């Protein structure tokens, strides 16, 4: 099955996913000196204050903060988007060392760790109508680098203990994913995909240019995590990142000057 092994890894993906090398694939090197400011984008608007966790999940790739996505309780519109997008679960990307983990790069630059939070065009009713839509998705990816602790973040690092194997899960209620922002909303945006399988184009990205800083201790209990089950040879849960794609025939939109 696909992962991120040298059998099975980003560059054999394709094989069994052709659009793997198709006009919109993400993740992308942005490139600050040609992403175009757009005075024109309205304010983005990312309202958290109703949202309801409900579980963590190990799905032998990353783990998900599932939510609540039965009515508008945690919403992310404006900015690019056209009507109201709802949280359904957040994961990250992190390397096997601090110099590598991101997806999306800034010049080049690669953080740590790269947190997707993945919200769904209400306009089309559930999260598997929406990934067959070119404006289905929006994730909001916030960059991480190892720093200071983010006291937002300890809550989720103290639960990986109890999903440490493929297809664990554990109850999750009441995690505030407000204390996982930075002070700014300042974006890059463009039209792309999933990162993962099966890569489908239907993501409008919003990348935040301000990173978040976590511990060094943090991450190394992101790096704890397995990719395998329970009774399996333990394979550590590192190097969960894509590299960055062709732009091809696409434009990045700054929200700032
Ligand atoms: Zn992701």
């Amino acid at each position: 099955h696909w992962g991120y092994g040298k059998h099975n890894g980003p560059e054999h993906w394709h094989k069994d996913f052709p659009i793997a090398k198709g006009e919109r694939q993400s993740p992308v090197d942005i490139d600050t000196h040609t992403a175009k400011y757009d005075p024109s984008l309205k304010p983005l608007s990312v309202s958290y204050d109703q949202a309801t966790s409900l579980r963590i999940l190990n799905n032998g790739h990353a783990f998900n903060v599932e939510f609540d996505d039965s009515q508008d309780k945690a919403v992310l519109k404006g900015g690019p988007l056209d009507g109201t997008y709802r949280l359904i679960q957040f994961h990250f990307h992190w390397g096997s060392l601090d110099g590598q983990g991101s997806e999306h790069t800034v010049d080049k630059k690669k953080y740590a760790a790269e947190l997707h939070l993945v919200h769904w065009n209400t306009k089309y009713g559930d999260f598997g109508k929406a990934v067959q839509q070119p404006d289905g998705l929006a994730v909001l990816g916030i960059f991480l680098k190892v720093g200071s602790a983010k006291p937002g973040l300890q809550k989720v690092v103290d639960v990986l203990d109890s999903i440490k194997t493929k297809g664990k899960s554990a109850d999750f209620t009441n995690f505030d994913p407000r204390g996982l922002l930075p002070e700014s909303l300042d974006y890059w945006t463009y039209p792309g995909s999933l990162t993962t399988p099966p890569l489908l184009e239907c993501v409008t990205w919003i990348v935040l240019k301000e990173p978040i800083s976590v511990s060094s201790e943090q991450v190394l209990k992101f790096r704890k995590l397995n990719f395998n089950g329970e009774g399996e040879p333990e394979e550590l849960m590192v190097d969960n990142w894509r590299p960055a794609q062709p732009l091809k025939n696409r434009q990045i939109k700054a929200s700032f000057k």
